[PDB]
């Protein structure tokens, strides 16, 4: 079936599978992801297929674990660690960030008064989105779907990009730029503009968007030339970013490398 890839394929007897995590992707402990310790145990995530999948299914998934080799590795994106591949289960295995996504992490971490989040640190996890989405445009990857949900945030508070090598398989149009929602084109500046939503999802600890605002609504408030306010406690600055992101025209947003400098400048006048 699947060749071996001398560069990835990990011993099939040196994972012992876990808790499941959503219905396939499964908590295990793999024994040797590290090759300097190979003793030593991690937590890892495991994608495989249930058993009642399709040829188009192995299809997708061998497609994701293709993409993800291909992009390589960044600081700020959920990395591929290895693969089960020969006389057994497909097995695709990521690193697993214990604090889930950041959605969740913010809306658990509003105050009943002032909250353990910060500024400064806001501002950081959403810096460490800008630069997960820098590289993976830089290994020309347009993830489709940015938004908190796919964000997941590691037991040091390091942000990962979720999902960025899905292939057909299972919308958000809170979270869509207009020529993504009326013409169905995605580009690096569509997800420009969800980095946009993302930022509003940050200074809102985990709000949903348009607030009330029928999804039928939505379409003729973005042509009328209307956006979301200013969140309660966000700083012009931050807001005038999100705006930025929002221009109707997508040549007139910033790119994920002046988002970067951006939110650069703003932690470095703290
Ligand atoms: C690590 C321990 C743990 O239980 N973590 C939890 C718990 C939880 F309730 C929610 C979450 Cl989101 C997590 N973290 C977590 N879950 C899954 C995960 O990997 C899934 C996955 C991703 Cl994100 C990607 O994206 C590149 C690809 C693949 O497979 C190809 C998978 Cl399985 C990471 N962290």
């Amino acid at each position: 079936d699947l060749p071996l890839d001398p560069l990835w394929e990990f011993p099939r007897d040196r994972l012992v599978l876990g808790k499941p995590l959503g219905e396939q992707v499964v908590r295990a402990e793999a024994f040797g992801m590290d090759p300097a310790r190979p003793d030593q145990a991690s937590t890892v995530a495991v994608k495989m297929l249930k058993d009642n999948a399709s040829d188009k299914d192995l299809a997708d998934l061998v497609s994701e674990m293709e993409v993800m080799k291909l992009i390589g590795r960044h600081k700020n994106i959920i990395n591929l660690l290895g693969v089960c591949t020969q006389e057994g289960p497909l097995y695709v295995i990521v690193e697993c960030a214990a604090k889930g996504n950041l959605r969740e992490f913010l809306r658990a971490r509003r105050p009943p008064s002032e909250g353990p989040l910060s500024f400064p640190v806001l501002v950081s996890c959403a810096y460490q989105v800008a630069r997960g989405m820098q590289y993976l445009e830089s290994r020309k990857c347009i993830h489709r779907d940015l938004a908190a949900r796919n964000v997941l945030v590691t037991e040091d508070n390091v942000m990962k990009i979720a999902d960025f090598g899905l292939a057909r398989g299972v919308l958000p149009v809170k979270w869509m730029a207009p020529e993504a929602l009326f013409d169905r084109v995605y580009t690096h500046q569509s997800d420009v503009w969800s980095f946009g939503i993302l930022l509003w999802e940050i200074f809102t600890l985990g709000g949903s968007p348009y607030p009330g605002i029928p999804v039928e609504e939505l379409f003729s408030l973005l042509r009328e030339g209307h956006r979301m306010d200013r969140p309660p406690h966000c700083p012009p600055e931050l807001y005038g970013l999100m705006r930025e992101c929002w221009h109707a025209a997508p040549s007139q947003r910033p790119t994920f490398k002046q988002l970067v400098e951006a939110l650069d400048k703003v932690l470095l006048a703290v």
